[PDB]
């Protein structure tokens, strides 16, 4: 249930959107983005209902990586109601994700 996103979706399935939406700001040379990688489908499932997660590959969508700032690191955004509600930059644990998200979100 991950969205993918491109430079040309970002508007309708980011910004446009209904509910919160976490997105993952990701490239192929990044080792902390394949941490983040690995726990976002867990997430997903787990935040169903509250939370919809999306990815966008920095390198194939360089205007919108542009936009947020993102320079390359891994970062997750996490949206609502086409605003940056709050940010993490860098690796985190499946736990770290969790107090994140809660932290967060209604």
């Amino acid at each position: 249930k991950i969205i993918h996103l491109t430079d040309d979706s970002f508007d309708t399935d980011v910004l446009k959107a209904d509910g919160a939406i976490l997105v993952d700001f990701w490239a192929e040379w990044c080792g902390a983005c394949k941490m983040i990688a690995a726990i976002l489908d867990e997430i997903a499932d787990e935040y169903q209902g509250k939370l919809t997660v999306a990815k966008l590959n920095i390198d194939q969508n360089a205007g919108t990586a542009a936009k947020y700032g993102i320079r390359g690191i891994a970062t997750l955004l996490l949206f609502k109601n086409g605003e940056v509600a709050a940010t993490k930059v860098g690796a985190l644990s499946k736990g770290q994700l969790k107090e994140f998200l809660d932290a967060n979100l209604a």
